[PDB]
């Protein structure tokens, strides 16, 4: 299928005015350590004034915080979700299926990913590296995509509709009942990993390194 629309709308959500583009990789790498991340820590890493870090995070309405206002979750999170993202010995979580395929190349780490099929509840797992997916169980694993909505809570508009499934036909059966979701598409997990790769290389071209 055509995946350019998904790649395009994904990266315009982060490339938005005061978007997470430049902050994303360092924040993901910090969250990957399994501890809450302060804005002063992020400021020190980015060499940004506190004002700019706060302004970027302000627009990211889905960001998860703790009692101290420290960052607990942005795509990658310390709060339990249905997507388990095990990197090193730490048990972390992601907001959706696609995130788990995207994050490893950005962190520069290999992750053990696991979840359950959204249509049936059957367990699913795979290993995601910076350049490859492996140990895909079951083999015919599929992923749900929707077109991201620009000024909408990313979690409710995108993340909650992006699942793993036991198989393509299983996901196709599920999708036929959810035809009110804009740009809903069923791809294999390998097609979804390629989507993330296209996102990542396009993201890195605009990161002002
Ligand atoms: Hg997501």
């Amino acid at each position: 299928m055509k995946l350019a629309p998904y790649i395009l709308e994904l990266l315009t959500s982060v490339n938005r005015t005061n978007g997470t583009a430049d902050l994303l990789v360092p924040l993901l790498r910090e969250l990957a350590k399994g501890r809450p991340v302060s804005r002063t820590t992020l400021a020190g890493i980015l060499d940004w004034p506190a004002e700019r870090v706060a302004a970027v995070l302000e627009q990211a309405t889905s960001t998860e915080y703790d009692k101290d206002g420290n960052i607990i979750g942005y795509g990658l999170t310390l709060r339990e979700t249905s997507y388990v993202f095990e990197i090193d010995d730490r048990r972390l979580y992601a907001w959706c299926a696609l995130d788990t395929l995207i994050f490893p190349a950005l962190i520069g780490r290999t992750a053990r990913v696991s979840s359950h099929c959204a249509a049936t509840g059957a367990p699913v797992s795979l290993t995601v590296s910076p350049s490859e997916i492996q140990a895909v169980e079951p083999a015919g694993m599929a992923v749900s995509l929707v077109l991201p909505q620009e000024a909408a809570d990313v979690r409710q508009s995108f993340c909650c509709h992006v699942h793993f499934f036991a198989s393509v036909p299983t996901a196709e059966d599920w999708a036929s009942k959810h035809q009110g979701l804009e740009g809903l598409a069923i791809v294999s997990v390998h097609e979804a990993f390629g989507l993330g790769q296209e996102f990542n290389r396009h993201l890195l071209q605009t990161m002002s390194s």
